[PDB]
């Protein structure tokens, strides 16, 4: 139907991307080439119209180019309405807000994608800072997302610099609600929103006329607390200076991110950071590499953030901070074999590691098995009301919960499949310790056999001599007897290491769940059905009203949305969870038995060294008798 | 707009799924529940209308239920037109034909998905056979696809039994073109079409008035040839009794599939199989498990199909058939360690293997490095014509080629990443052989040291005796000297095994490409742009004509379709291929040097055994002198 146009560009009014106060953004094309561009048409521009100031201004923002900033191509005039039109680059993927609309990110973005967000936002914000221009209005809605040539997302900034001739209410600064601090505030609220999937400060009712509590929350600013939420109408505020349990970020990252947000979120400029403080700490985080470590003792995976130039000493310290294991008690295993790391080895030369192929950690000291620690979240109540807005919010909520359940279920399967491998590596690695103890035994055996034979032979050939010989014979028997005890007790250990020797990993190949079960795929199928319905309810909300047929289809699918979710949650707890807990229960059992065996093997090995020094004082005794 | 209805069901005429001669299939819903069903409305039913015979008939097909057969729910009458309507189950994913429409499957389905097709088609066809009903019309178009609860595809049959009261031209049997053989023919043509992505018998022009050649091709039926294609207008026919190089199936599967299709594709019932012969061989293939084996010698991955009850002897034989390695020369490596397999060990108890984590094979005999063998396919010419049909076919073709290139590129990266691991395992495993040779050396050393000392001491204490002593001393020096040679030559081998010892895997961590490059992701981005344009051209073909704007957008995108493809192909050959060939070239180098070292380590190890039996004839000589 009706559509605006320009000298070089044209677009339909049906194609809308963003609707702002001063301008609107449409999906447009170049009249000649046909390439897609973002069309910024200014609404209500008469009482201003500074074609003198805005001329050079738009010419300045034109030459301004950055990877983390939405590019401005040209400034043109609408054909009929004669409105000024800016030509931005089209971002098909939408904004960060669009990403947060996804149920998969209802409880926070994936860790890698979050690192992309942090890096790009900082880069773009820094580039704006170097030009002196201040934003203050930074929100996921105005942070665009594009797909790079390498496939990875790239985030850019677009809406700014409109404060000249004239922040979001949830992203507003306390004193500004009614200094460069006002910047970092919205940035912090954004970062928490990307990590948690929700806003830092939430009243029970929300952003309304009962948002009076919110201002009290924001002006509250207790210590270094990064979030505060009241769980009831006009109730107390639950404060926390840490990340939620449902957060998809690794523990190592949360340790670094927590102080950052805490220092940039307060009304006082006293303790608040500057852009240099902020940039320094943030870039520091971005420069660090990733160390994937799976602790078998607690059955917990870890991501340790270290610079490439750091040593293995700081590495052991950080691993201690997360796993509570002494640096001297930390033992590493990689690809079936143990790996000895020098205290001063750089992180650049570390082996290739993934979360599905990490570095296992075994300890001499007994440690409790923790397993995966997650937030148990149930489904919300589904109301029979036809409220399109309600059905949309309920759809995102309930699908987000199921998304979380499927995410946890995938993690549980990872822990089990990693556990089985780590155990298989360990039993063969300790078996190698048994293999070397056999060798050291044979050394003492060869030493024993010949040394005793000489002394048993010297009496056959060639009071005084008899007394010496007898004492030596006894001494040789004192050691050879214990050598026989160890010899057979080691066969008992080998019997344990043998298949079906009560240390076998057969239990671990039975109790838990396997990729053969396809439990994650089973959950995803129902999750896809729900996700489809969700985006449909979004499409129905935009129309504000539906036809009779669409009305009942909306109701039918809404009921199926519940049935899908319950079916998934039931399969989650009755299959994935229970079999995981059983695998974890028997995990403690095998751990006790393994550490006990390891203690036995240790002692029996050291005893060979104890008798190794004894035969060195005897083989060089009589054989080395002095005479002219 | 206008839409048909029923007592219990209703649908729009715009919603079309399949358009047949006697009936049409629409997307419909139940008036009460609102669930989606397939609506089969019979066109032109007057001269027949056997409400006596078809009554019981449709009642029979009603109770007929199977996982591999599209379920019939009810038989109802249209409200106005009074036409008979069948209620089938709705298959959102479409048919196998729809799957073949995908550029990803332009050169054949993935191996796993093909196994699903084979298993389901056989299962459904067998179920129809047990009821006596014959199809003959089996085509990917009438083979529906649904997504099971576990996520895996499930294929079903739908259109049959319409031959009572009354095959596709490309799927037609030679004698039937102008016995149960007519069944297996179309089945074979279907199976080849799923494996190759193309039809078995293709004239140059195609299925037209020049299809006269085709009938000659079909009546040709030379030997056990499974395909025949003329590459020029009215030219000779290129015959082949094997699968194309571009086929995505494993070599092990092709060996099994080839005789199956060959025996079921001929006009003569003399050599043609029956349903029992067909079912027996096919089910046999389906029962077999998968063995993933990566041969480092030829740098080739393999999938060996074996029954779970078979032994390791037949395993070694099949591995020999593919890798050309003698059963005694086949050495297995898994998870960093070598694995010894007993000749009679069942396949059920084999370790867990994937294509990304297979069982490596090393050999004593020198073997040439082959690497990945694929079909080099270039882009087709893009014509400036606005032909919507032409633009659609060209889109699928050119996108299919790029899909193949990205598939090969993914395989190349797999080979390199597997190579690096296999090499790293090997250098540490042979290092273990060095570790055990050191132990055997120390055994001879302890034997040497004490044995010689006794004989060197006997002369100090306690013509005839002198002569004996001297001869013994010399003999002890004959062995101890060579012991010194081996001792130092082993340090040279250890020097080789040490980092930077010319056997290091540093070259392999440099020359080839890595997942860090994200080359596959780079290709996929351009592949997504092309795929989007492809499905768009499909959408434009259905309209038969476009508006002026849509017309030029079609032309713009068509040109961008070329630019995307060329950009991907350039990045494929200039980055992925070249760096792969360089990695393969230096692969031969390290292989030579490794096998040479392995030969040295072997000899130097066996020499320790050669001198081990020599010291057993001397240590028990003088020490064991006889006397009363
Ligand atoms: O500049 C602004 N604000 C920033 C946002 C708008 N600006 C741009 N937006 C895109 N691309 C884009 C975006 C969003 C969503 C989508 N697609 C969807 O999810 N949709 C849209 C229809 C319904 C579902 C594509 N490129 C460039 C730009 I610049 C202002 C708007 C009004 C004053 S300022
Ligand atoms: O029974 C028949 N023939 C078998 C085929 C038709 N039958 C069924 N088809 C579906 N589902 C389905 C199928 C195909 C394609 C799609 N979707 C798409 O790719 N489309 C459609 C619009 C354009 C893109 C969904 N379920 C059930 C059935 I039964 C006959 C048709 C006429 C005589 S016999």
């Amino acid at each position: 139907a009706m559509g605006q146009s320009t000298s070089n560009h044209l677009w339909l009014l049906s194609d809308i991307l963003g609707q702002g106060a001063t301008a609107n953004v449409f999906r447009g094309r170049h009249k000649k080439t046909g390439d897609l561009f973002a069309i910024k048409v200014f609404n209500n521009i008469s009482f201003l119209r500074p074609v003198d100031v805005q001329m050079r201004e738009f010419e300045v923002l034109k030459k301004l180019n950055h990877k983390n900033i939405v590019k401005l191509f040209a400034i043109e005039e609408e054909t009929t309405t004669r409105h000024k039109v800016l030509i931005m680059e089209f971002c098909p993927c939408g904004s960060l807000y669009t990403v947060l609309e996804e149920p998969s990110n209802a409880y926070g973005l994936p860790e890698s994608e979050f690192l992309i967000v942090l890096r790009d936002v900082v880069g773009g914000m820094n580039h704006l800072r170097e030009n002196g221009i201040v934003h203050r209005d930074i929100k996921p809605g105005n942070i665009m997302r594009v797909i790079g040539e390498d496939g990875q997302s790239v985030y850019k900034l677009t809406d700014f610099g409109a404060a000249r001739e004239l922040g979001t209410e949830e992203y507003l600064h306390p004193d500004m609600y009614e200094g460069a601090t006002v910047d970092l505030w919205s940035i912090g609220v954004t970062f928490y929103h990307a990590a948690t999937g929700s806003l830092p400060f939430r009243p029970f009712e929300g952003p309304r006329r009962n948002k009076e509590v919110m201002y009290k929350i924001i002006t509250g600013k207790p210590s270094g607390a990064i979030s505060g939420v009241q769980k009831a109408e006009n109730g107390p505020i639950d404060w926390s200076g840490d990340m939620p349990v449902s957060c998809s970020l690794s523990r190592g990252l949360q340790v670094l991110l927590t102080p950052v947000l805490a220092n940039i979120l307060e009304a006082d400029q006293e303790k608040c950071w500057g852009f240099d403080q902020f940039f320094a700490e943030t870039s520091d985080i971005l420069h660090r590499m990733v160390i994937h470590v799976f602790s078998l003792q607690q059955m917990t995976a870890h991501k340790i953030y270290i610079h490439s130039y750091n040593t293995a000493t700081i590495f052991h310290e950080l691993v201690y901070k997360q796993t509570k294991i002494i640096s001297s008690n930390q033992e590493l295993i990689y690809e079936g074999r143990r790996l000895v790391l020098e205290p001063g080895r750089l992180a650049q030369h570390f082996p290739k590691t993934t979360e599905e192929n990490p570095i296992f950690v075994v300890s001499r000291e007994p440690l409790n098995t923790i397993g995966l620690i997650y937030e148990k979240i149930s489904l919300p109540k589904v109301h029979p009301r036809y409220d399109l807005d309600g059905d949309a919010s309920m759809a995102k909520a309930i699908t987000g919960v199921v998304c979380y359940a499927c995410r946890i279920a995938s993690t549980l399967l990872l822990y089990q499949e990693l556990m089985r491998k780590g155990i298989r590596w360990l039993i063969e690695l300790i078996k190698d310790d048994y293999n070397e103890t056999v060798h050291k035994k044979t050394e003492v055996v060869i030493t024993l056999d010949f040394c005793i034979r000489n002394i048993e032979k010297t009496v056959k050939v060639y009071a005084a001599e008899l007394g010496e010989i007898s004492d030596i014979h006894t001494k040789l028997l004192r050691l050879s007897s214990s050598q026989g005890t160890i010899e057979t007790s080691l066969q008992d250990i080998d019997s344990r290491l043998s298949p079906g020797g009560s240390l076998a990993d057969a239990w671990a190949h039975q109790e838990g769940t396997h990729p053969k079960d396809r439990n994650v795929e089973k959950l995803q199928v129902l999750l896809n059905c729900m996700t489809e319905i969700y985006y449909q309810f979004k499409k129905d909300k935009a129309e504000r009203r539906l036809a009779y047929n669409e009305e009942q289809i909306h109701k039918f699918d809404k009921q199926k949305l519940y049935y899908h979710a319950t079916k998934a949650m039931t399969h989650f707890t009755d299959e994935c969870v229970k079999k995981y807990e059983a695998f974890l229960n028997k995990s403690e059992e095998w751990i006790r038995k393994m550490l006990h065996l390891r203690k036995q093997l240790l002692s029996l090995t050291n005893q060979c060294f104890d008798i190794e020094e004894e035969v060195s004082k005897y083989q060089e005794y009589t054989n080395e008798l002095q005479e002219t």
